[PDB]
């Protein structure tokens, strides 16, 4: 339903890729989710990530832009890009 926060994934390590989508239905949920991410990126290392997430209102795709920006930088990443496209925000994020 509209209820739901939709949450893709993409994790590309010099060819090792994983992808995943989540359905999450609170903010709560959402930094549960984004939480293991970050364990995964700080053990394994990941030369680029890019997290999508579609949100409920505009208002809350630049909320939730605010969370991956955060996550981004506490990640290290030294080339990090937000983009818009409706209620969905994109962050992508690369170590060069
Ligand atoms: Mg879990």
């Amino acid at each position: 339903s509209h209820m739901d926060i939709q949450v893709q994934v993409n994790i590309d390590d010099n060819g090792k890729n994983f992808d995943y989508t989540y359905t999450v239905t609170t903010e709560s949920e959402l930094q549960k989710v984004l939480n293991e991410l970050m364990d995964y990126i700080k053990a394994a290392g990941a030369a680029r990530v890019r997290i999508s997430i579609t949100a409920r209102t505009s208002s809350e795709a630049e909320k939730f832009a605010a969370i991956l920006r955060k996550v981004f930088a506490e990640l290290g990443y030294n080339d990090i890009n937000v983009t818009f496209d409706g209620d969905t925000v994109t962050v992508e994020g690369q170590l060069e």
